[PDB]
């Protein structure tokens, strides 16, 4: 027989396919699949014996389809009355997912849907602050902090080791994490160091979890590791910037720079390409700039020079900047 559980599994299947189509740059197909997901969800609501026993996973899939309409709204709007907006689809995604909070069942997919929608809301609110006259004199942090906080509330459980891998948690589904990282960077002035340390380890744990399975294709490990490399280097800059205004700052900045080196090495092993050596060079040059010990500084500078020389010897074009660094060395 075909159970309610099967139905929900097929619902996820439609959504998943929409994401495969998106990845192949077939946006119109993706849009068809997303709207199809929504219709099927509606059909399930019409035919179930008790809506209150639909699992969290049902509302998670439905919320995800709604969010996807917002993501692809530029094309999707063509199939809708003009009264509709991207933002209204983000709102619906949020409300649909919140309806799931009382439903029975595993909560991982719901927590992810909630976080994704709250973060997309933050992005649109930032745009509204900059473009709508009504919101001009409301401080952005006042505007978005409640959504930021709600996002973190649902991400934190997902980032725990106790939360086992689930296949809605892909590098693509974590793209809204960029919104959070950008926010903490643009407006990190208002948060304590401990807060930043906390939220950044959540973000980082999530990217890593999305590709833990060693069988994950290199292509996906790369996207995740690139996002991790970005978070490390940004934290490093957080400290280096503070320094510009202490042994502690230097020690902390150096830990993050060295974490960046470790992660760059994972990336280089995954997609070994000569132009990547310039990224290594920049990290080493940051290390050289702040290190308090000449012996170490000497080491860093040599490593940067070798990286740059090897890049150029491998056909990579050098900017005048890199060019002069190796001359001056
Ligand atoms: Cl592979």
């Amino acid at each position: 027989v075909y159970t309610e559980e099967d139905n929900i599994s097929q619902l996820w299947g439609l959504y998943e396919m929409s994401r495969e189509k998106l990845e192949n740059d077939d946006i119109d197909a993706s849009v068809s699949l997303v709207f199809g997901t929504i219709h099927e969800a509606d059909r399930i609501l019409r035919n179930t014996e008790d809506i209150s026993t639909l699992p969290k996973d049902f509302h998670a899939a439905y919320s995800s389809a709604l969010l996807a309409v917002s993501e692809l709204f530029e094309i999707a709007q063509k199939r809708l009355k003009e009264t509709n907006t991207e933002e209204s689809y983000i709102d619906a995604a949020i409300e649909r997912a919140q309806l799931g909070l009382d439903a029975p069942g595993n909560e991982s997919r719901l927590f992810l849907a909630l976080a994704r929608a709250y973060l997309e809301k933050v992005r649109v609110l930032v745009w509204r602050h900059d473009n709508e006259e009504s919101l001009a004199n409301i401080p952005v942090t006042q505007l978005v902090n409640p959504y930021i906080e709600k996002a973190i509330q649902y991400l934190r459980p997902l980032a725990q080791d106790s939360t086992e891998y689930f296949d809605a948690l892909t590098p693509d589904s974590l793209r809204p994490l960029y919104i959070l990282s950008s926010y903490l960077f643009q407006f990190g002035d208002q948060f304590s160091e401990a807060f930043l340390l906390d939220v950044c380890s959540i973000i980082t744990a999530l990217w890593l979890k999305s590709v833990v399975d060693p069988n994950t294709p290199a292509y996906y490990k790369l996207i995740a590791q690139e996002a991790v490399l970005n978070n490390y280097t940004t934290f490093a800059e957080y400290y280096m910037d503070l320094l510009d205004n202490v042994d502690d700052l230097i020690n902390k900045a150096s830990s993050w720079l060295n974490n960046s080196v470790d992660t760059w090495n994972v990336i280089y092993t995954l997609d070994k390409s000569p132009e990547r050596l310039l990224k290594l060079a920049d990290i080493k040059m940051d290390l050289a700039q702040i290190v308090q010990d000449e012996a170490s500084q000497d080491n860093y500078l040599k490593e940067a020079c070798n990286a740059i020389k090897e890049a150029q010897g491998s056909g990579v074009e050098l900017s005048p900047d890199y060019v002069e660094f190796v001359e001056a060395y």
